[PDB]
């Protein structure tokens, strides 16, 4: 749809719920000006974003980003400028989904992952659709609606390691290294939220990547899984997948879980 001008009367905050580089964001309640509904809403209050060229500059993002209309993208809602300005969608009760991951990892099954991926692939589409990059895709901006329903955000306008070997050496970004860091996205979840490169400094992973290394095989994936997974990370960009063949693919898998997944026994052996 559009964005909504929101007047601050119409909504409050109710608790912190973090900070990153951009501000704070809130959990909160938007009761619409005339309306009788209440929309649990999260609202993210940007530092110092006060000056009149970065104020344009917003609005006109801000516009877009509430122009993306998917069943797993997040839309945003609104806008609220007073002294600051508030950026205003609604609340993904369950978090992130790299959060989420690591707190169910116990009882997380096959089907779930690779619902996961297929959704992900299907929002990632529609956005490459919209001729939108993502270029800070990771399980972090990965948000859950309900364990059956997640949502890509905070796409548009360092993270080493999610990074495309193109975007750290030359700070090109696509749709094809936004098909790199989906890879490093998938193995963050089969991974049951492992940390990708762990212990290897951010300063290295160039280096790694040239030398022809990359993130190991999770466990609980059979050999076709770790294959769409290491051709997301070829050097060249045009030989990694597309987002629509991401979607075939997993969808075939989502039909078969327990083929192309295991889950089984020791769940301290699926770590990698
Ligand atoms: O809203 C967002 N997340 C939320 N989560 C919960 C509630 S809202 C995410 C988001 N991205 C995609 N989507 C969403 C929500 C739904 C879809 N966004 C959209 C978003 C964000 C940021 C800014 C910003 C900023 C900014 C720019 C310049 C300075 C000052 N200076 C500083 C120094 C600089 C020199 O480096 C020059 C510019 C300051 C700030 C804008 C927007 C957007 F697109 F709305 F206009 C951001 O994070």
């Amino acid at each position: 749809a559009l964005l909504r001008i929101l007047k601050e009367t119409e909504f409050k905050k109710i608790k912190v719920l973090g900070s990153g580089a951009f501000g704070t964001v809130y959990k909160g309640l938007w009761i619409p000006e005339g309306e009788k509904v209440k929309i649990p809403v999260a609202i993210k209050e940007l530092r110092e974003a006060t000056s009149p060229k970065a104020n344009k500059e917003i609005l006109d993002e801000a516009y877009v980003m509430a122009s993306v209309d998917n069943p797993h993208v997040c839309r945003l809602l609104g806008i609220c400028l007073t002294s600051t300005v508030q950026l205003i969608t609604q609340l993904m009760p369950f978090g992130c989904l790299l959060d989420y991951v690591r707190e169910h990892k116990d009882n997380i099954g096959s089907q779930y992952l690779l619902n996961w991926c297929v959704q992900i692939a299907k929002g990632m589409n529609y956005l490459e659709d919209r001729r939108l990059v993502h270029r800070d895709l990771a399980a972090r901006n990965v948000l859950v609606k309900t364990p059956q329903h997640v949502k890509i955000t905070d796409f548009g306008r360092v993270p080493i390691k999610w990074m495309a070997l193109e975007s750290i050496l030359h700070r090109i970004y696509t749709h094809q290294s936004d098909v790199w860091s989906y890879g490093v996205t998938v193995w963050e979840l089969m991974t049951f939220g492992s940390k990708p490169y762990d212990g290897i400094p951010a300063s290295e992973i160039s280096s790694i990547l040239e030398k022809g290394e990359r993130l190991p095989q999770p466990p609980i994936c059979t050999i076709d899984v770790y294959m769409i997974m290491r051709k997301c990370w070829m050097i060249d960009a045009d030989s990694r997948p597309k987002f629509r063949e991401l979607i075939i693919e997993f969808s075939k898998m989502a039909r078969d879980p327990q083929r192309y997944l295991v889950i089984q026994g020791d769940e301290r052996m699926h770590l990698p």
